[PDB]
């Protein structure tokens, strides 16, 4: 393979993966606290 | 890189933008209404 030496790639797979992991988590939490449904986090 | 003719890397990125768009947008949407700052929508 043939890219960059670093600091191309780290912050473009890091970036998206906090997108990702926030649409999920974010979503789902405030998907479920919707139903009014308390419980201890 | 070795894929499917079509129809493999469509859903891929589909999906994939989803999420990111829903973390950015929920997130901040999210993150906005918390400051309990009423506007006309």
């Amino acid at each position: 393979m043939t890219r960059g030496t670093t600091d191309n790639l780290i912050p473009v797979y890091a970036s998206i993966l906090a997108a990702v992991v926030v649409g999920l988590v974010a979503y789902i939490a405030f998907k479920r606290w919707n139903s009014s449904k308390q419980n201890k986090q």
